[PDB]
């Protein structure tokens, strides 16, 4: 509770929104959106069921697909080292690290890739999952409920976790013209489950490279650099678990008008009505991220920003 | 019986017909007919056998086929949460929810998709039923009697339930010109079993979209909104089970003339004499829906209205 | 309804109770109790479930075990020719007769011996059932619910029928001193399921034999004799199906005292608290048999009479 | 919250403790302890984990083993109709009733007997579980965590439910001298998992029988009697779910002295140090049952009472 005191203070801050991303991964340089994306993903949408409106997921899934050597693997890793109930697990070898452990997890489930059925499961190399390990997630993302009835017994595991995953193209790189979506090795009906897909191509370019490298070296020498979180990870991890508890943003007519005015815009053009749902989740989380609990015109605004970005990137 | 008192009063109401639909699914916006359709389906036709006129089904089956993201899945779900003996079960995973349970069902049968052989079985994704799970229904809709003689034993299960199902095109979407009936993945001799098929395409259009979205948000925030039943679901569920008991509408010469005058109209034009039978069921149920028990010119009138609609929608 | 008129009149009759038995099997001579037993069995106990008092079977099962040539086979047969939904099926050969058929049965199930899962299944030669065909009944009598999950599928059939069965001793005859219950080839935990077991030994004796024979010949010559029902079987079959509908006897404090005063008596002495339950079923049915719907001191009285008889017969 | 108001008031009541049991099963007559036992079991022990003191189960398991016709089956059933997340499932046939359903359960798991991995699983006939269905529970009671790794995948289901089960002797009845514990068909290392085992033998005796019967009849006639809960089940079910939320009894030095003073007593004599743990759970729950949250000398007192009873019954 001495902590709750601090948190409120942080939120008070003017730039909190920005500070929170600059703390996701201080190491990796850039990727403001892929950071502000994961950021929301870690705060999640409202997720509050009603009887009349049955179930109501709020968890925000995020896919990271790109050419090799773009920091995907790296990034996920940094998230594990931050996110509370984080499970990193790359399609390669057996068993995984991630966790900072404390007598195991608070509630149910576990498995092969290693998912806690809550908790965010950072799945690197989702395109190299043995069709089995894939299937499960596919169900988990789709249904929101896994199930194993191998034997006379029938086991229905309740899936309630967030998935921040990475993935490479079926080819490795995809710079070609063809759509980034034919190049991924995942069944489209799975991809459609992510609320945001960051496509990461990598032209050469001097400027950026110079920056990126100079940056690596910097935060690569000794055991310290002026390149560490803008917010302590222990604080920021409490701050998260906190907002995913006491805050449940309600949509301001203010915002409402902004998101619909857009969904319709978005419609004019592989869009469905789902795009609207996920957009809602982002803007809800963007509020929770700062504790509101009112998705103001700004929140909703920001949400669409990030989304029209994920989108632009698809044109490559 | 303190209840029966209320019911009669409701029926007394001038707009009951309308109130009853605005209570099917207050959530989903629009689809007056797909609502007033399901409405009848929940009240069913006369269904009263005679020795001379052998068997006499009255149950009204309803199929909902459309492009994705049109509320099919959603809708069925809301029906389960209303309909008395409702069983929702979407072709995906194992076991299903629906029921509000009370020491199981009043009479016989059960199975794989999960049907109670009475009770309405809301079958979402009927186009993704394993050829086995399909077969059964096919028989159930066709015969009105299932059967399993796997072993020396022979089991003939009496099928007496209503089927309100959904389904997607073999392609996913079907906006093309080709007939909506070549695009469905169900054997025509099954489809022919539905008394009403609502074809749901989805052009974009601003107006409607704006409405739909604005609506979602509305009844999507907090745990309450001015968007709940025009009639309490507990009352309306008793009202149903009641009319499917004490009311057995007889056809008024009044109406008779209206439905035949039409069937013949309908004939001029993939129509049979079955179309006449089902039309009869609707108009009978539309009365029962308000308790008559006389299919007045209005009832019969309404019936054909809904039917010439289901029809218009086929031209797409 | 022109029928309902007659029925009420019959009940009005002073001797109805007696008339009803003299109509079970006019052929077979004697066995007043085995007749008045089956009689009750055909009318069944209350059988009305409550939420607080969960399930509530009322069906009365009856076992007939005796030396050969005592009319068991015969009797069951006559019952099939009377009882509404009757299924006769003797452990021998394949398929069975019984039914008077009419487009099959009103509700679910069917099988190997041939049972309709309602309807009374007259099972002759229950001691010669292939351990399989036995098992089922055993479950059916015990659970009140059968089940076949042979394959990936799981089938739980609701068992709701009456069982009036016959059976011979493991030896054929049992005149010996040893208890009639060690001589039957059925698992005691099955036998315990019957509400009445009529043990039929057959000493020679002139008097009785003379009667029995003289009787056979009588109702054995030509195609007619003064030995036909005291009540038309078509009437009496409606009368049954009627009382198993409109009558649901409630226990009069009057009777209550009689049955408990006895159960306790019965206790002093292979008795349990189940004996009390079944006794309750008889007395309830004995009322329904005449339509009450109040288990008067007489009904309850009669019930124990029949029961202390089934009992005396066990001493042989 | 209008409810929370009532609850507090009930607790205020002087006799609440007693009222709460007289509401478990008003039907079945007697068994004050088997009622006050189940009562505690429904309120559970503290169950609050710490890092230093690792895991900390609080759920109270209860076994009911006795001769047939003692109300075991019946009782469990009444509990299902009360307990919030209750699952009744008797080793017989397939699928089970219990639940009052509401879009399925709040959290994870499901299976063969049918358990929700929280919620109390009322398992009647635990001695007739197919060695498979047993195993699971055995693990569930022992580990507190189930697991299915059938295939490449590995599924660890978190077991966090209460088990109120019944069971018959390997012989059926056991009146003999031999210890009730050799007569049960369960592996001793399973039985040791129950916090209370009620052994139910059934001598005849007139007095009691007269009572029992008279009672049955009473609450067996019509659809009503002065034999219904001393507390409404809807209230009492909220009251439970409430105390299993806001109350977490701490042990008063007051009580502490009472339970240890006894454990040691208990030691003098198949006792371990586990007996102490479970005793602690009862007394904790007995407080929670009335909301304390301080296990006063009385609570602890009561706990040992019930326990020295379960014990006396073992001498038979
Ligand atoms: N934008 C970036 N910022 C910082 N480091 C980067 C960046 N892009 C690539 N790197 C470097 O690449 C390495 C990680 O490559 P990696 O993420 O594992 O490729 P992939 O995502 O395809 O598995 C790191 O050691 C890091 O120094
Ligand atoms: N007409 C509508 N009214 C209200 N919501 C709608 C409507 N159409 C689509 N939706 C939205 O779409 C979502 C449901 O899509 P869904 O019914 O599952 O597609 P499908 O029927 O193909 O499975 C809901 O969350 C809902 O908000
Ligand atoms: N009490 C009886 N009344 C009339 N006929 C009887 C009687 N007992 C035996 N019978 C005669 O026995 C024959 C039937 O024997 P049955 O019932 O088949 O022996 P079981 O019961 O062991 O199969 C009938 O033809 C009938 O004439
Ligand atoms: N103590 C009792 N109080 C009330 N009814 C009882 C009692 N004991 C036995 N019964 C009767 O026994 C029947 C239930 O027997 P049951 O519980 O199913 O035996 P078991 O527990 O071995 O399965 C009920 O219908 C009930 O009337
Ligand atoms: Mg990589
Ligand atoms: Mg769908
Ligand atoms: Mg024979
Ligand atoms: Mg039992």
């Amino acid at each position: 509770p001495e902590e709750e005191q601090i948190i409120k203070e942080l939120a008070k801050r003017k730039d909190i929104v920005d500070a929170i991303v600059d703390s996701i991964a201080p190491a990796i340089y850039g990727y403001k959106e892929v950071k502000k994306g994961i950021a929301l993903a870690l705060f999640g949408g409202v997720s509050r069921k009603l009887p009349d409106g049955t179930r109501l997921r709020g968890d925000i899934h995020v896919l990271l697909v790109g050419d090799p050597g773009v920091a995907k693997s790296q990034i996920l890793r940094y998230v594990a080292n931050l996110a509370p109930r984080a499970i990193y697990t790359s399609x390669x070898x057996x068993x995984x690290x991630x966790x900072x452990x404390x007598x195991x997890x608070x509630x149910x489930x576990x498995x092969x890739x290693x998912x806690x059925x809550g908790g965010y499961a950072l799945i690197d190399e989702l395109d190299k999952m043995s069709d089995r390990d894939r299937s499960v997630i596919h169900e988990a993302l789709e249904q929101q409920t896994i199930s194993i009835s191998k034997a006379g017994i029938t086991a229905t595991l309740n899936a309630r976790t967030t998935v921040i995953a990475a993935a490479n193209p079926k080819q490795g790189r995809f710079n070609r013209m063809k759509n980034p979506f034919e190049q991924i090795d995942l069944p489209p009906t799975l991809l459609s489950r992510f609320d945001l897909i960051f496509v990461l191509i990598d032209e050469p370019d001097d400027k950026i490279d110079s920056e990126v490298a100079r940056h690596i070296l910097r935060v690569r020498r000794g055991e310290s650099e002026v390149v560490a979180p803008k917010i302590p990870h222990e604080i920021l991890r409490k701050y998260i678990a906190y907002a995913r508890k006491n805050i449940h943003p309600v949509i301001s007519e203010e915002a409402m008008e902004e998101i619909e005015k857009y969904y319709v815009r978005m419609r004019k053009s592989p869009i469905t009505a789902r795009q609207l749902e996920a957009l809602i989740r982002l803007s809800e989380a963007h509020a929770r991220m700062r504790l509101s609990p009112i998705v103001t015109r700004e929140d909703a605004r920001e949400a669409i920003k990030l989304m029209e970005y994920t989108l632009k990137q698809i044109a490559m």
